[PDB]
Formats: C-alpha cells, structure tokens, sequence
C-alpha cells in the first residue's frame, strides 16, 4: 500500500506526477451523453480530465470516479491549493488518477 | 475527447454556447411529479433548465443530471461566477448540457 | 416546460405560491419510522413539510424528495433568502412542491 | 402529521425531548464493523448516538439514518445551534430520532 | 454500545488511539484501480489511510467507508481540529476505524 501520492503513481504504467502547488483556475462539468466528465485547468495552462466511465474502469472505480468529481468541485469553490496530481499521460487531457491537497 | 466546453459543445447538434461571466441570480428546484427539474436565471433575464430525466437520456446521463443540479445549487450559494453554458437550443427554456466556472 | 416557479405551480391542482422573501428560521429533520420527513418554519410563523415518501409519489419523485431536504438544510445553514415556495395547501403542514431562491 | 419536533416526539413510545440551545461540542464517527455509528456530545456532558442500522429499523429509515449523520457532521462544522433533540431514552447513549436547529 | 471513541477502540483487536489535537495537514485520494483509498497526514508526520474496500470488510461497512472519506475531506477543507483517531496498527499506513473532532 503506498504512503503518498508519488508512491501510488509509481504502481501504474503510463502515469506521472504534476506538482501544481496552486488552486484550480477553472472547473467544467458535462451531462451530455458519451461526455459525462469533468475538466479542470490551472493558471500555468495545464488541463486535466476525470474520464467518462468506460470499459477501462473496474467496478471498484465507479464510486471513486464520482468522488473525484465531487472533490474537484469543492476544491475549486473553496480555492483549495492542489499540491500534486497523479495522471495517466496516455489520454488528452491527461486523466486524473489521484489528487493531494496541502497548504 | 474535448479539452474545453466550447469544443465539447461542437460535438453535438442543436447546441450553442452562452457566455454569461456572471453569478446565478435565481435557483429554482421542483419535486413535483413530471417536473423533477431545476431552473436558473441570470440578472440579464436569461433562463435555463436542467431537463426532467426522460427517454432522450441514456443510462450514463442519469447520475450526471443529478450532479449538474448539485453543481448549480452550490454555484448559486457560493455566488460562483459562471463563464459559459453549453445548451440544447431546441428546448424552452434552453437545456443545460455543460457548465464552465472561472473567476 | 415552465420558466419560473409560479408557472410551474399552475401546472398542478391544489397548489399555492407563498412569497416569503426571508431566510429559513428553523430546520427540523426526523429518521423516526413513518415520519422520515423535514419541517421548516419562517419567522412569521409559516410552517412547511417535505412529505414522507408514499403512494402519492411516482418513482421519479423519490430522488427529488431527497434533493429537496438537502436543499432546505444547506439553505438554512447559509441563511439563504427563500423567494417563493410552491406548496400543496390541502396537506398540514403545507407540503413543499418547489422552492425558488433569489437575493 | 406533526408541525414541530415536540409533537413528533409525542407520536412515539419511549422518547424524550432534550432542549440544548447550543452547538455540538464533539462529533465522532466510526466505520468499524458492527459499530457503524456516530456519537455527538454537548459541553454540558450530554452524549447522543445515531444507532447502528439494524432490525429495529424499517426500510424507509435507511436513507434517513444516513441523512441524520450528514446533518450532525455539517451542524458540527458550521457551529450551528441545536435547539432540541428527540431521542429514544432507553438506549445508551440516548438514540437520536429527530433534530431541530434554530438561532 | 460505546459512549466515546476510546471505549469504541477497545472493542477491537489490533487497534490503538492516536491523540492528534491538530488539523489535517494533507488530504490525498485516489481513483486508480485497486487503490481506491484516501491518505491523510498531520504536520508532525503521522500518516493514516482509509483502506481500499475489500474482503476484510462486511457489507455494513461499505457506506461507512465512503462516509469516512467524505468526513476527512470536509474536515481538511474546514481546518477542523481532529482530537483522536482510532486506527488498526496491522496495516501501513495505519488504517482509520474512527475519528473524533472537538475544539
Ligand atoms: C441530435 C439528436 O437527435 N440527438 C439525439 C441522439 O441522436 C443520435 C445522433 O445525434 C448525436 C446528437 O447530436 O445528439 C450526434 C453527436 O455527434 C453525438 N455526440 C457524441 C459526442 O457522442 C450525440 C450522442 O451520441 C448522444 O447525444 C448521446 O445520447 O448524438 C443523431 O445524429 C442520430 O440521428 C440518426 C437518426 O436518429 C436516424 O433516424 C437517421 O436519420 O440517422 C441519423 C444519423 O445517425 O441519432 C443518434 C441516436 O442513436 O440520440 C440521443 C440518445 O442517444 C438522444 O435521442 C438525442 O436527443 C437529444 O437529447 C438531448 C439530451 O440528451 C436533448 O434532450 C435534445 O433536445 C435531444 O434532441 C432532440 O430529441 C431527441 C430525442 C431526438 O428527437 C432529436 O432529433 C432531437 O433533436
Ligand atoms: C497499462 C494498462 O493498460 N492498464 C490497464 C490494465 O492493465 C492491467 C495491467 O496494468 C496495470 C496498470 O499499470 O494499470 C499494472 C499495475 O501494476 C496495476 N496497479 C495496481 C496497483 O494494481 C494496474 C491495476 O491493477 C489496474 O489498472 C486495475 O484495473 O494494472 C497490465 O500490466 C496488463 O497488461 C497485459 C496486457 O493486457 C496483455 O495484452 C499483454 O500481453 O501483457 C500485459 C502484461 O500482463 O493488463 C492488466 C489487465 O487488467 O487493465 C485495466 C482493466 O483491468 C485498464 O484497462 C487499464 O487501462 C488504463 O485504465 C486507466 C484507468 O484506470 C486509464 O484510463 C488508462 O488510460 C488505461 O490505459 C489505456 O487504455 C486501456 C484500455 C489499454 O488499452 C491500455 O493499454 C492503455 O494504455
Ligand atoms: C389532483 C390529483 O389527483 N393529484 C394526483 C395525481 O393526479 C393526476 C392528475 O393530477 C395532476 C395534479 O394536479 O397533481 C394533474 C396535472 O396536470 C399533472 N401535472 C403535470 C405537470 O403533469 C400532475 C402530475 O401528472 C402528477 O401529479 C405526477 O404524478 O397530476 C389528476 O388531475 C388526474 O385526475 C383524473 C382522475 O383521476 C380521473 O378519474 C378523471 O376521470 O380524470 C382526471 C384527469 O384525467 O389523475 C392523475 C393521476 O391518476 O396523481 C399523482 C400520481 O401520478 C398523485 O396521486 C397526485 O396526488 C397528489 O400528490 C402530491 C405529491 O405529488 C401531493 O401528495 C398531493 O397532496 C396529492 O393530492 C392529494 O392526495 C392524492 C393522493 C389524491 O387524493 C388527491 O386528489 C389529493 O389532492
Ligand atoms: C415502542 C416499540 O416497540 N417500538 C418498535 C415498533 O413498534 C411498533 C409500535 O411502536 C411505535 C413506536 O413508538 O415506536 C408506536 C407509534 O405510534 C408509531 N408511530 C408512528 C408515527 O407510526 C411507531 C412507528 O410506527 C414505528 O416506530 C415505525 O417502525 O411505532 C408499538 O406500539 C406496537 O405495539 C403493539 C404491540 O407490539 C402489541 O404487542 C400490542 O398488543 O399492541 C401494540 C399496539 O399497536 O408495535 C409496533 C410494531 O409492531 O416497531 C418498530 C419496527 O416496526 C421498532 O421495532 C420499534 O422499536 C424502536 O425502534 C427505534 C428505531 O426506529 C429505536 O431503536 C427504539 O429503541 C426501539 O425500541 C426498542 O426496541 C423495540 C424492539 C421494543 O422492544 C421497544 O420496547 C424498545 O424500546
Ligand atoms: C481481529 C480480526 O481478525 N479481525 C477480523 C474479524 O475477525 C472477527 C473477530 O475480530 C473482532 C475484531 O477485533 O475485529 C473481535 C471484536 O470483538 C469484534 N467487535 C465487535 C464490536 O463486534 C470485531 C467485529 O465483529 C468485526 O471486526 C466486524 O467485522 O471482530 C476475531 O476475533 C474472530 O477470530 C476468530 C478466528 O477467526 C477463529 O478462527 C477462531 O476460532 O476464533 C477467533 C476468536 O473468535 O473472527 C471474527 C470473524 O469471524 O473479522 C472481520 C470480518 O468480519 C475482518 O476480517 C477483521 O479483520 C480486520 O478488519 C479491519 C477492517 O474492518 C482491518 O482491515 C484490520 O486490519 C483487519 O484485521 C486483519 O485482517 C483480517 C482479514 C484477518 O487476517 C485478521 O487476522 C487481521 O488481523
Ligand atoms: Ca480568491
Ligand atoms: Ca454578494
Ligand atoms: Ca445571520
Ligand atoms: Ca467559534
Ligand atoms: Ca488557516
């Protein structure tokens, strides 16, 4: 079991850490069919998504995907500082796997 | 996959972007049967709905519809600036497909 | 589809608009069996309920009843101004069908 | 249908109203198996639980028990004044049936 | 039934109470498959997890695991002082069973 987000990252292929140390600049959310997803951006210009749930996801991930969209929304609205994101770099925008918050 | 709301908009027929750059002026919600919906307005008079769930919606949209009504309520109560809305313009009021917030 | 709460209320028999333009004075909620409900009051003495789910309700109302109790709780805790309530005026207390918030 | 918590409490056997007129002093929550419960205290020493769901509860109460734990968590974090609790006074700690907030 | 966290802790093997009397320093959560977990730290370096749901958990714990992650996130975001954690000491990071907040 990992102790931090950087060690969690390293347990997967096609992932990387972004160190943002900043609040979320924009939050976008969609209910349009086949694009039920969220997108966030930071002022350094980087854009990330929470993927549309799909065949790449196992059943145990379904509640965690919804939790992640809830976390991004409330982090955006509280201007909470995002320390790091672990993302899959085989998607565009890069796909969020995990988030750490600290200030 | 789109990187922003405007590009997401462009993947659908009968949609348009409204640029509001303003907080929500009023938030209405209903539990009345066949009208289980939300309506929002802006100061300029613009009025939008989240549609009642129906046969137009695929299974993957059901939770995203509930999420959008959550998002509009907390945007209203935080006075969060709404940048853009993507809407279906073949409905009256215009029906929300996606929202972007930035301030 | 209606554009505001007054027009929505007119789509139903035995309903009434109350114009409160005030924040909720008191919020009460119960988990007691057969009384799983919420009650709000205004400082003028007006009292309203969200009804216990029952055979008067269709299945699409079940999520909207739970949402309405979530809305009343967060409205109460943010001191948000309630503009109007649409209610079934033949229930005692009057039973909430819809709410609009604006300030 | 009752109009206030005191009248609601009088529709049940083995219940009592406590008038606290104070914010929650501590909030405790557990995910330990057979002890999925919450406990709150007030600074006067009064201690209350939300019961572990069990065979004493009917299926309509499932959702309401989860809502009550959500209500006590946000009441505690907002320092919301609790007016009254309706409790089952034969359980130890006394078990919450309903809550009223007013200030 | 226990009346406080310490007494609850003592109903389980391999548990211990940690007295933190401090806010949460970092909050991490993950949707990556098989690592659907949360991790919190405190500024003295203490690190704790909410375990990935698994065959160690009974059905009644599913909801309470999800609630505990919700509680940690909103405690983090409100800088709520955590009084005590009850953890299992046979996992690394130590695994959260219960939390108390008081200030
Ligand atoms: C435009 C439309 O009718 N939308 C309905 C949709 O139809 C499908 C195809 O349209 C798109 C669409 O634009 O919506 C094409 C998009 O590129 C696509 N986007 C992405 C990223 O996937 C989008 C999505 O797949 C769906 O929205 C996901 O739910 O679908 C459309 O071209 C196709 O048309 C067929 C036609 O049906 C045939 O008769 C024949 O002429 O061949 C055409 C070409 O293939 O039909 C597709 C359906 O299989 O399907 C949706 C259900 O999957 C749904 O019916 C959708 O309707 C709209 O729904 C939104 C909310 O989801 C709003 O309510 C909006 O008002 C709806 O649009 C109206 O009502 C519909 C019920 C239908 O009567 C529409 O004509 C009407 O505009
Ligand atoms: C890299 C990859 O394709 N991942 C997909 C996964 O594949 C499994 C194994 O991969 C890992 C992983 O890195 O993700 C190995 C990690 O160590 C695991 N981590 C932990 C902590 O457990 C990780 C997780 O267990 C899973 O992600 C949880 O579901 O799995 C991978 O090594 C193995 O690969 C086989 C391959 O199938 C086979 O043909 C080849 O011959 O040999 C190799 C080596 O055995 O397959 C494993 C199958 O489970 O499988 C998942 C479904 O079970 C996903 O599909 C996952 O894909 C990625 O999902 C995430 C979301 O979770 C992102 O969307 C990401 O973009 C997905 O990856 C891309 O899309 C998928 C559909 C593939 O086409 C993939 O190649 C793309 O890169
Ligand atoms: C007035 C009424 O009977 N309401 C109940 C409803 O009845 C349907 C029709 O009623 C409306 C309504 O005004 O509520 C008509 C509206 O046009 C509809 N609006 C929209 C936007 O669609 C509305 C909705 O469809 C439903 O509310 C959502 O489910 O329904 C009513 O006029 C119609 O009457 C028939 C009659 O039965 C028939 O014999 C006669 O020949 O023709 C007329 C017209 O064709 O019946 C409809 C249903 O059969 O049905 C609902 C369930 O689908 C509920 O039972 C509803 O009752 C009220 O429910 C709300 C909560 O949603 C409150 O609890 C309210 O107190 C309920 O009303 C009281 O208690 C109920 C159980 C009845 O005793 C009612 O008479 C009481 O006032
Ligand atoms: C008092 C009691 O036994 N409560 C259990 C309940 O029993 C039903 C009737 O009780 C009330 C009640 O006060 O709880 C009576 C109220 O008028 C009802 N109010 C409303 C608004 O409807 C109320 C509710 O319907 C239910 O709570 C909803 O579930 O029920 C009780 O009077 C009745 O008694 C019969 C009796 O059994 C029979 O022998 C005699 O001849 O006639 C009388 C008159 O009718 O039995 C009813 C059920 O058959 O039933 C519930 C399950 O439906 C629970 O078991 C409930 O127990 C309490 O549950 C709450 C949580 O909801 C708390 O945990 C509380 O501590 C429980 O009470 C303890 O445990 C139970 C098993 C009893 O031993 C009781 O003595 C303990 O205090
Ligand atoms: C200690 C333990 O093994 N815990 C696992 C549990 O075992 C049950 C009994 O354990 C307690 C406990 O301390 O957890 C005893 C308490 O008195 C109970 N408290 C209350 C209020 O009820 C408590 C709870 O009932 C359960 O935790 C609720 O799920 O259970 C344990 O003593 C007993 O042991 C048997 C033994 O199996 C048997 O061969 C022998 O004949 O007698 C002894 C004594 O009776 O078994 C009980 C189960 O039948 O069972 C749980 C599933 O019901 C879990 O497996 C639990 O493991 C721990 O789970 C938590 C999360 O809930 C953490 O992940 C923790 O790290 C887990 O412990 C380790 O992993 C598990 C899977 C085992 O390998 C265990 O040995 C490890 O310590
Ligand atoms: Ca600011
Ligand atoms: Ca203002
Ligand atoms: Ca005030
Ligand atoms: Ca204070
Ligand atoms: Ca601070």
């Amino acid at each position: 079991t990992p102790q931090n987000i950087t060690d969690l990252c390293a347990e997967y292929h096609n992932t990387q850490i972004h160190t943002l140390n900043d609040k979320i600049f924009s939050y976008t959310e969609s209910l349009a069919g086949k694009r039920e997803m969220a997108i966030i951006t930071f002022k350094n210009g980087a854009t990330f998504q929470v993927e549309v749930p799909g065949s790449q996801h196992i059943d145990s991930q379904k509640k965690a995907i919804e939790r992640m969209k809830d976390t991004l929304r409330i982090a955006y609205l509280t201007e909470a500082k995002v320390e790091k994101l672990c993302v899959w770099n085989n998607k565009t925008p890069h796909a969020i796997a995990a988030i750490s918050m600290a200030n």
